[PDB]
């Protein structure tokens, strides 16, 4: 829940970022609490992709302790392209740990199976985050994205330490203080894959940002799917590595899975190919 | 017209970049030829600010060999803030060398004088340029901002090496291949001071980007102004250091000025304050 272990250089096939709790790698999927404060609904967010970057960095579902590694496409690193007027991702992009978009069941809101990942979070605060960061966020609302035909909810969140956090308590506050951001988000996740030769995505509810209560309800849903999956009780865990070092009541618990992770070998960020500069229109 | 030499660490009051021709520093204002190909109107552009950065960099007209440094006001380094939905600068921002906007001369359709600087160039191509880079661009059109009694033209240009450059020749082609970029340009120059406590800027021709010929006329005007300037014939070259190392009959020729320039610095970029992350709405 605590620090970062970087293997290799950023923008490179060798790159991994493990999350450390007390110097030791924990599973970024399973081993980080959903709640930093269940009492006040403060969540733990795992940051994957800083605002205004392109490299498609993910918690890897099939790698032990699920380090963040860059996605690849036929072997080549994957970057999201710049879709005018936007530069890379327009949110600090991450996941709530201990949640799962159930791929095996059709979700009633969207009429589709889940995308088989943690539930995604758009943290809208002013400071750009870093990969591997665990931060504390509160939920403002939620958008029902169908990303390539899979239920792919996007939680709208704000860092608890953001200057604006006190003023932001529900989704109406985001339009109030961040005018046009939600419209832009609706647009961004519709179009961000056209440059890749893929179709426009879709939203349920015409892309309406559902409120905090609705967000809490859906996060709850994805948490319970995760509790089944991590219990070994999913109909299909879809090849996910459920090795964890904090949850002893689960079949795949192993404290020294941590020990077998290589030590940090941070190198300077490799250069990104110049083509990733291009602004698509 | 060749390489760069950086003195200082980037994002620092000490920071300066020089253009080198074959290892040796020349004036970025005076020694880079305006035309890379006159008869075809291919100009050499001096790039000051990469697209999607914040630091307000500029050729100094008052320093010898006129290095690119960061603007300051009352001792504080100057950055442009992030104005939604824009991230920093939305063009590669540069100037044409061997041009100058005579403050002692006035336009009538744009009732306003020179701002005493080289003409500003917005290069609209896909690759993000580097500070001090000299690229070959073609002019497509020109907008006229009206900063207090002085006409601030902005040539709209594209890199000659850009994949799209053959398809682009006049201002309507920007509307064709870069839909929305013109209105963004228009919006950005209008608001980009509002976060700095300033008013909204103000366009001539009701924000109309006039065409290639209109740009060629202006550009060629400001070269003729520079010509009388460098020849020592100018009415008022207050504050302009006209030192140059390639024009051997000018009053201000001095090869030794190249020789005087410190070696390139071995300092990593200074950190930028996280307040610059902020997205302003
Ligand atoms: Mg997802
Ligand atoms: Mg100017």
């Amino acid at each position: 829940t605590y620090t970062t272990r970087q293997i290799g250089a950023k923008n490179t096939l060798e790159y991994k970022v493990y999350i450390e709790k007390d110097g030791k790698p924990v599973s970024a999927f399973h081993d980080i609490p959903l709640y930093a404060d269940k009492e006040n609904n403060i969540f733990n967010m795992v940051v994957e992709i800083p605002r205004w970057t392109n490299a498609k960095l993910e918690i890897t579902r099939e790698e032990t302790l699920n380090p963040i590694i860059q996605d690849t496409k036929k072997g080549k690193l994957r970057f999201v392209r710049n879709c005018f007027p936007h530069h890379g991702y327009i949110h600090n992009y991450g996941a709530f740990p201990q949640t799962w978009e159930d791929p095996n069941v059709s979700h009633p809101e969207t009429k589709a199976v889940g995308d088989n990942d943690p539930i995604d979070v758009l943290e809208i605060g002013e400071t750009i985050a870093y990969t591997g960061q665990v931060k504390q966020v509160k939920a403002l609302g939620i958008m029902a994205l169908l990303d390539e035909g899979e239920t792919d909810w996007k939680v709208i969140a704000i860092d608890i330490n953001d200057p604006l956090a006190p003023k932001l308590n529900d989704i109406e506050d985001v339009e109030k203080y961040f005018p046009g951001l939600l419209r832009a988000t609706n647009e961004w996740f519709r179009i961000y894959k056209i440059p890749d030769g893929k179709p426009e995505n879709q939203f349920a509810f015409s892309g309406e940002a559902k409120n905090k209560k609705y967000a809490l309800d859906i996060i709850k849903e994805t948490h319970d799917s995760w509790k089944q999956l991590i219990a070994g009780k999913s109909s299909d865990s879809k090849g996910i590595d459920l090795t964890n070092v904090t949850l002893p009541d689960t079949p795949t618990y192993s404290k020294a899975a941590s020990d077998a992770i290589p030590p940090a070998s941070l190198k300077a960020d490799a250069p990104i190919d110049k083509s990733i500069d291009k602004w698509f229109f």
